[PDB]
């Protein structure tokens, strides 16, 4: 493939970041620095890990040139994201306007932090990948650049008061879709 | 005087900023950048500051060396800090644990700012002088470093917070030791 080992091995760390990777692979290319690849190479490659994963677990691994993939780590990371890509809208539009349906307990950031930063906190992660925090503080409408990883250390939140707080939002979700899927009665 | 024109300036700017400075000249030669000065050089000049405007004011001004001194300003300035000078504590052990004895509006500081902070702030313009936002953040026993003067310019407080809470929590001391007064029924 028209790809080094180590632009692939970047790919994929991208990759294990979102939800439908395959239909995010814009994002995906901007957060491994793979900007300047045609958008056939990069469905090409994205459709190698989805494939291979497929082929692996039908831990098992699998080759993309001379990386060796873990396909049960792939799918794992996959996996704890399905409550946000089934929850955040994929229309843009409506996507702005997102807003978490259930009560979220307090942050405990030491600062003001409600249901509207949880929210863009939300869809930053839908947007850029989880873990990506810079990208998320630097977008310029997400409304979280003076809020988010101060630049005193000690001040709140920093990575990992994101990483938790991310956690009990993405559980929350799910089990709000259960509940969902439990009162319609459609599976 | 053994000072310099440009040294009287600065005592003079930092003197403007205490109440009973008399009593605080090691903390006015720390703002003023004149700790090298000897404690009978000090009150010397603080006595030829308070004594002058009392004679200049039994605007009017007087000469200290070269420097042109306006008596109303400085009084001005004292005038203001009364409340703060009648109640903190001048002992050392009691101004640590000083707390404003009096219910305060919310900051709005957008951040977790509670009465201890608002004591705190209190006790810092009390050790460093009105306006010195800097020393007060420096502080490392006034639990404000991570608080005050946040790196990010769009972050509140910035000495504009600063200035509108300490003269609001000032004007606040003023009307609880007048309502005391009144109570207690000693002038």
């Amino acid at each position: 493939k028209g790809f080094s080992d180590a632009e692939i091995r970047r790919f994929i760390k991208s990759y294990k970041k979102f939800g439908g990777p395959l239909e995010r692979l814009d994002a995906i290319a901007r957060d491994a620095e793979l900007v300047d690849k045609s958008e056939t190479d990069l469905r090409r490659l994205g459709e190698l890990v989805h494939n291979g994963c497929i082929k692996a677990l039908k831990g098992p691994t699998f080759r993309i040139s001379g990386v060796q993939v873990n396909a049960k780590l792939v799918i794992s990371h996959e996996e704890e994201l399905i409550p946000l890509h089934k929850s955040i809208p994929s229309d843009p539009e409506e996507r702005k306007q997102y807003t978490i349906p259930c009560h979220t307990k307090a942050a405990h950031f030491d600062i003001d932090w409600g249901k509207e930063d949880d929210s863009n906190l939300l869809i930053g992660i839908y947007e850029y990948g989880y873990g990506s925090w810079e990208m998320i503080k630097m977008d310029p409408d997400l409304s979280l650049t003076h809020k988010i990883l101060p630049d005193d250390p000690d001040k709140k939140p920093q990575a990992k008061q994101l990483q938790t707080r991310a956690d009990y939002l993405i559980k929350l979700l799910s089990r709000d879709l259960a509940k969902k899927e439990a009162l319609s009665g459609a599976g």
